[PDB]
């Protein structure tokens, strides 16, 4: 009411129920809004974020809307540091879900997870919005088994320098094309490279990419023109789609619209 804009939530309307995860970035909890509506609540650690820049960007993020993209409900900012409030995802992080061997996945279930992520990325590309850190650790799973894309654009507002340039000890070297590692050249085509590495994580049941190499050794392998090889659960046609994302020339890599068409054609033939 009085005092709050359309992007602002009053924290007095929240009830807290159970913890969901905890890290250097903060803690995440399950709760209710005005008694009845399921939410997740991310509590940002003091000193970790450029907060006034993030609040201006949240206004734009509120107007993004797609079934396969995690929905932002609003932010709490009158009491630094802030809360970020989103839709609830009961089955948690995609990386941990893939590593549970009890699920005994069929290959048709693995291809449907790839299609969910590709639809979300086609929508972001149509709005000229870059992810900048796409990976299995940044996707979530709901009560019905549907995968959605999370943490979109968030790396722009993080203050710890070990995470922010190619040299840093926490930069995503294993998800980066040659022109990022050599020159810091980010574009639509660096998100396309990262999507190919995510398909390799899904078909490998959550293995670390380049599993016997350090970050330093991975950067050298890539610059010399060498690549990941075929997971045992991927057919020849599926491997051809992930490999097309890794061309040395950025301009010869596909768009997200073309990748979606390739994935639907293989679903029809392998059905
Ligand atoms: C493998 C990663 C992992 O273990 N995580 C990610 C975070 C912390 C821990 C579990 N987890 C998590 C679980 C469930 C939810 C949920 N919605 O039910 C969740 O919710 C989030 C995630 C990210 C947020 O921040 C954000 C910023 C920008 C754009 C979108 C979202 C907010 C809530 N996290």
């Amino acid at each position: 009411g009085l005092g709050y804009g359309s992007w602002e939530i009053d924290p007095k309307d929240l009830t807290f129920l159970k913890e969901l995860g905890t890290g250097q970035f903060g803690v995440v909890k399950y709760g209710k809004w005005r008694g009845q509506y399921d939410v997740a609540i991310k509590m940002i650690k003091e000193g970790s974020m450029s907060e006034d820049e993030f609040i201006e960007e949240a206004k734009v993020m509120m107007n993004l809307s797609h079934e396969k993209l995690v929905q932002l409900y609003g932010v709490c900012t009158k009491q630094r540091p802030i809360f970020i409030i989103t839709e609830y995802m009961a089955n948690g992080c995609l990386l941990n879900y893939l590593r549970e061997m009890r699920h005994r996945f069929q290959t048709q279930q693995l291809l449907e997870m790839c299609k969910d992520v590709c639809e979300a990325m086609e929508y972001l590309e149509s709005k000229q919005f870059l992810h900048r850190d796409l990976a299995a650790r940044n996707c979530l799973v709901n009560d019905q088994g549907v995968v959605k894309v999370s943490d979109f654009g968030l790396s722009r507002y993080v203050l710890d320098d070990e995470y922010t340039s190619s040299v840093g000890s926490k930069f995503p070297v294993r998800w980066s094309p040659p022109e990022v590692l050599m020159y810091s050249k980010f574009s639509s085509k660096s998100d396309i490279w990262a999507f190919g590495v995510l398909m390799w994580e899904i078909y490998s049941l959550g293995k670390m990419p380049y599993e016997r190499f350090t970050n330093s050794e991975t950067a050298e392998h890539i610059a010399q023109g060498l690549r990941l090889y075929r997971p045992h659960l991927a057919s020849e046609k599926v491997y051809t789609i992930m490999y097309s994302c890794w061309h040395e020339k950025a301009d010869e890599r596909p768009t997200f619209k073309i990748l979606l068409s390739n994935i639907l054609d293989v679903m029809d033939e392998e059905s």
